[PDB]
RNA sequence: CGGUAAUUCCAGCUCCAAUAGCGUAUAUUAAAGUUGUUGCAGUUAAAAAGCUCGUAGUUGAACUUUGGGCCCGGUUGG
């Protein structure tokens, strides 16, 4: 089972979570149907303030639309089984380097593989249930940048307590500071 | 400027400027932001074409690897 729900089974933490999938799939006749085709590729643990950790789960991008039907419940369940964790799902995306004037030619680089485009999609996935309603960028006199992301005040209670963990996760993946705000 | 009564003509004194050199004519440069790339002007002083379309010419919005770590590291100053 486990090596057939992982796209590879190299390490034990994925085996723990893989088991939880198999367990939960039995506990309800509903999940027995929905969860069966899903798979995930890798997991990374990122430490954050207050001693907690983020379970960043990486998913094949053509299947991402499936998880969005089951991402609720799954977060409820997994945060019980792995006590003191925050769980978030991310699609894996390529990024291709920018061509130099010296390089030999290759097929034209699709715009979705640019670095700017990929980082925007990452941020969209973190806050998944809510929509982003705007962005700001601040250029401080010290010579450094901060982004502010504004969230739709809808169902925010599902993520309202996680925001500090999102800041830490995003920094690890990119090196960029962000803060979250919720317009009334 | 000069028609008597001359600070301007003519002469005599005195004085000034450059000086082995000084003056005149013609051309050209600066002065000239009176040819304007730097850098002009066009209500009333010279100068916006009766009006619109349109080829050559001149000109044309934004976007694609950014940021963060670790070594070596030359020059100058204390």
């Amino acid at each position: 089972p486990q090596a057939k729900i992982l796209s590879q089974a190299p390490t034990e933490l994925e085996l723990q979570v893989a088991q939880a999938f198999v367990e939960l799939e039995n506990s309800s006749p509903e999940l027995k149907a929905e969860l069966r085709p899903l798979q995930f590729k890798s997991i990374r643990e990122i430490d954050v303030a207050g001693g907690k950790k983020a379970l960043a789960i990486f998913v094949p991008v053509p299947s991402l639309a499936g998880f969005h039907k089951v991402q609720t419940k799954l977060t409820r369940e997994l945060e019980k089984k792995f006590q003191d964790r925050h769980v978030i799902f991310l699609a894996e995306r390529r990024i291709l380097p920018k061509p130099s004037r010296t390089s030999r030619q290759v097929q034209k680089r699709p715009r979705s593989r640019t670095l700017t485009a990929v980082h925007d999609k990452i941020l969209e996935d973190l806050v998944f249930p809510t929509e982003i309603v705007g962005k700001r960028v601040r250029y401080l006199v010290g010579g450094n940048k901060i982004q502010k992301v504004l969230l739709d005040s809808k169902d925010v209670q599902q993520i309202d307590y996680k925001l500090e963990s999102f800041q830490a996760v995003y920094n690890k993946l990119t090196g960029k500071q962000i803060v979250f705000e919720i317009p009334s």
